[PDB]
């Protein structure tokens, strides 16, 4: 039993901080209350963490969604008990469905008034078990290092996701007075490697490969790049999911931009006719497939035939043959067994009758919206579409999030992807309200980015007491809404006013010939800004 | 036997009708796809008002506003996903507090359950720990079943949130079946083994307090959870000359002008009253659960009147609707079981006329003399003091003759509404208790004003608190309801205190202009910056017609 006597004399406050060090936070959301005072205080008067207050808990969970996304570091979040704790369930259920890494640390009140319908209290752990991966309450200051490590470990690994420690105040007062366990102190098979093998294998002999890539690409830092070079080196045509937008330049010849019920022709196409799909972080979702019966018709054959399928880099097994038939599943991180595959891939020098094929596709079918006339209200696609163009045109690294609508479906479609951890949307919980906490967080996370939110009137007004947190944390976003206000009718505020009342400037365009000007200003102008675009209704 | 009047109805027209059996003219919601043949047979209809807010936790809240002012359970309808989260907090908060609510949550088809759908949670093992009961709807006949169950259980008992998930395809379903009439029909005789059970702790104490020495009556929430509670404890209160005190939750259910009242007590209540919980043989608690800061460490409290439960002088009657809560903190010498208000009916004949107890009328009726709410009263020139804000404010809105309503946030603005306001009405006192949530105010608010549309509603409102769910300033006006919106600032002062002395904080939060944002919203805006004005605009804030806020900026001291 090796010992460790470091932290013996420390508060579980100042333990929690060194923790936090060794885990290589520098960032926390959250907001305080009684039940947290002692890890709230050793957070907040530490200069190592820059602390970020939003004036609702909910903004502090969302913040760290956009920063986890934007960083590829977990989001920390601390809040206190009772209302604390129940106004993060949703930003946990979102992190849980989009496989964010989140660590969410939850005052409590003692251990000795568990169970007692005390003030404020929750069963916090009850409520969050099936929004989270794992949770926890610790029991001792002696077990706060374990929990902590264990914490960070879990939200990082597999498929990402939220974790939460509950902290009863007795606890995290405590002073540690026992010596403990030094592992608990520290931060943390030949089928794999025959798979790897054999979907080198397949890989090599077909003819019409289609690269199928999403989110889990993403959870690693040279994933973008290794899927580059085996694009590059087998010359694969690349499609991405929703979630996978970013992952893959959609300048270069290769890519085939989204796929899907909402993606581009070409990408649908090339995926129907490809003899091998290699799906790498992708689950398959039906708004992607479409009726699974009818989906990879040629990748089928092909199975049948024995000379290609699909292969499925998935770090859940849970996950494998869940939805498709797959002839090679490859288990684990999918970066990590890119990278062992690499090597065995032959250098292929062409392909060009499937990329004839696949570039006349794109001649035959882009994408098409009823473009504006003179006269006519401006189209939502139509401000996506020039505002990418402008952000662009500033040479900055650029950074997106969106509310929940479909000006989040248009900004995935209309918006011009390059680089990844750039596109930060709600996709499977679809929370509305996302987009403004979820930019703070993300430009925390990049402060030299230029970060913009494309909101929608009825998300914006969700969340958007956090403009004031945007002035408050020095993060300049862009807020753009499209505006496009029986039916249901919702009376909206003036949103230039709210903007100028909350710090920001605030800007508005109702004509197609101060679209362009506005833009310009909108993404030149200092700090926070909010412009609001009146759009056609669909 | 068989219920033949549904078939052919969707499971939307059929929530539809079940709302007005259920009495329910007030749904407060926002609509999803999930909730859409619910939410469309809903919103167009005009036997509800559907009042809509920003976020669902706003609804949540508005219908807890709405339950507390009317008597009447705060009917909720969300989607799934996101939509059901974002109500999580408000149940907790109805849990806590004992509050009747309805929450109807969307929810992905049932054939889709379990297969990470597109907006699905596990609304029903999230929701477990903070409502009384849940359930998830699994074909359309099952329909009514669930609402006359879910109606009845938060109603009943100690009321509170209940939780109906609603999956897409059991509301968009025909009823091609007939289903027992028993199960369309919302829900007394009692055995004579129940009642000798009940009449005998009734008499029991109907003695105990007819010996009547040094007599106090404790009254909580329970009292208000039925109409005859505050008259029934009124002409307990004359009968046998009783004085009586309230928790936070038990403000409005007595007079604060009549001389028996002792106000408030707790570690923020008068201390004539906590004191005269001290001198005190019998402590008559009435819908009340010793709580945590009523209670101070259970081994002081009460002393002399533990010294009755040794002498067969007194001691606690426990007037409580859940056996469970009995001596689960403090140990009684009488439990009378069930309703309080309907307890207290039966025990009223066995009753001895009282007229004097002077001896009793002393300690206490001077005590105060000796400590009263002490605040240091601002000087010329000097900053505004909050409870100063707070009495004027009750005097300007008792000048109206109206029927008052007040809200608060959560923190000390909260306490000094308590204790400086004059509490005269029943469930005119609506504040987040039990698990105190940031935000409350403004939503309650509008909610309570559905409810009240004659009465006037005032949320005193702290700066960080409002900041919470201020996105429902729109709301308000949308909804029309003229909600009088107080916000004591104190923002100079941080909001955590670091240290202090026997007799320093940290943590500001930046603040929104508050009269731009008010206008931005819709509405009026109002600031105090002065000792002055004051006076002023407390009473343009009342006179003004339509929703206004008023922001009055006050000495971050205390
Ligand atoms: C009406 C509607 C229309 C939509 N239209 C489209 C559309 O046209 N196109 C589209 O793409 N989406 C669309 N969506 C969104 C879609 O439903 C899904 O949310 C999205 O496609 C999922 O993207 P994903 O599979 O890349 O991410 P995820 O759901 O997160 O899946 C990632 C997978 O990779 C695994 N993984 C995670 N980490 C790793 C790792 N390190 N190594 C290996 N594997 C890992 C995960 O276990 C998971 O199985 C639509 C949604 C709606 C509601
Ligand atoms: C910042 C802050 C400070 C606070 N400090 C104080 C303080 O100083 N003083 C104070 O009093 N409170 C204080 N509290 C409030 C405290 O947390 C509790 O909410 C409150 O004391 C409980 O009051 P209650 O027992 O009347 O209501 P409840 O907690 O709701 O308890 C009601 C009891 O009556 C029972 N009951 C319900 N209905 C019936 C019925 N029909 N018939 C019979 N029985 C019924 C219930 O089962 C329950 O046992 C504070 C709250 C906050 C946020
Ligand atoms: C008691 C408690 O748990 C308080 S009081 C309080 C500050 C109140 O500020 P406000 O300005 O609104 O009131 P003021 O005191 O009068 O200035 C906080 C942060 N909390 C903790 C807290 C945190 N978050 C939420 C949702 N609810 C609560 N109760
Ligand atoms: C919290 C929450 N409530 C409800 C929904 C259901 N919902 C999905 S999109 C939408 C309307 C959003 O419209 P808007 O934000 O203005 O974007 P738009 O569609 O107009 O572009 C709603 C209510 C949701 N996704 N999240
Ligand atoms: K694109
Ligand atoms: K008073
Ligand atoms: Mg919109
Ligand atoms: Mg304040």
């Amino acid at each position: 039993p090796d010992m460790d006597t470091s932290f013996v004399g420390l508060t579980g406050g100042q333990i929690f901080n060194e923790m936090m060090s060794r885990q290589n936070v520098d960032t926390v959301f959250g907001y305080p209350g009684g039940a947290i005072l002692p890890v709230y205080d050793a957070i907040h008067n530490s200069d190592k963490f820059n602390f970020v207050l939003p004036k609702h808990e909910q903004g502090a969970g969302h913040m760290a969604e956009g920063y986890a996304r934007a960083s590829g570091k977990p989001g920390v979040v601390l809040v206190t008990s009772g209302p604390g704790a129940t106004n993060v369930v949703t930003p946990m259920a979102d992190a849980f469905a989009d496989g964010i890494p989140m660590v969410v640390f939850t005052g409590q009140v003692p251990t000795s008034a568990i169970g007692t319908d005390a003030f404020q209290e929750a069963d916090v752990v009850g409520i969050s078990r099936s929004c989270t991966k794992w949770n926890v309450m610790v029991k001792s200051v002696e077990e706060l290092p374990l929990r902590i490590n264990e914490a960070f470990e879990i939200a990082t690994s597999g498929r990402p996701g939220p974790v939460l420690v509950d902290l009863p105040k007795d606890v995290t007062a405590a002073i540690l007075r026992n010596p403990i366990p030094t592992k608990t102190t520290l931060p943390s098979d030949e089928f794999v490697m025959q798979s790897i093998n054999k979907a080198a294998d397949l890989i090599n002999l077909a003819k019409k490969p289609v690269l199928y890539v999403g989110a889990g690409i993403l959870n690693h830092a040279d994933g973008p790049r290794l899927l580059k070079e085996l694009s590059d080196r087998a010359q694969i045509p690349v499609t991405t999911t929703l979630q996978g937008l970013g992952s893959f330049d959609q300048e270069d010849p290769k890519s085939l931009d989204m796929l899907g019920m909402h993606g581009c022709a070409t990408a649908n196409l090339a995926v129907q006719n490809a003899d091998l799909i290699i799906a790498v972080g992708a689950r398959f979702d039906d708004r992607v497939t479409g009726n699974i019966s009818k989906f990879a018709p040629e990748a089928r054959r092909a199975a049948a035939e024995g000379r290609g399928g699909i292969i499925h880099f998935e770090v859940s097994p849970k996950n494998i043959n869940k939805v498709v038939q797959t002839q090679i599943a490859v288990e684990g991180d999918a970066t990590t067994n890119l990278g062992k595959m690499m090597s065995k891939i032959f250098p292929v020098k062409e392909r060009s009758e499937w990329f004839a094929q696949i570039n006349k596709w794109k001649k035959e079918y882009p994408y098409a919206y009823m473009e504006e006339t003179p006269g006519s209200k401006i189209k939502p696609q139509t401000v996506i579409k020039k505002l990418s163009k402008v952000a662009n045109d500033t040479g900055r690294h650029v950074i997106v999030t969106t509310g929940v609508g479909q000006h989040q479906m248009w900004a995935a479609q209309h918006w011009t992807w390059r680089n990844p951890h750039t596109f930060i949307t709600s996709g499977g919980l679809g929370t509305m309200g996302y987009g403004l906490p979820a930019a703070i967080g993300a430009q925390v996370a990049k402060p030299e980015s230029l970060v913009i939110d494309i909101d929608g009137d009825a998300s914006f007004n969700m969340t958007l007491t956090e403009l004031s947190s945007a002035v408050q944390a020095g993060t300049p976003v862009k807020i753009l809404i499209l505006n496009n206000e029986s039916h249901t009718h919702q009376l909206n505020p003036d949103f230039i006013k709210l903007a100028e009342a909350m710090g920001l400037k605030g800007l508005r365009v109702k004509k197609q010939e101060e679209l362009d000007a506005k833009l310009k200003e909108f993404v030149s102008t200092k700090g926070p800004v909010l412009l609001e675009v009146e759009v056609d209704k669909k």
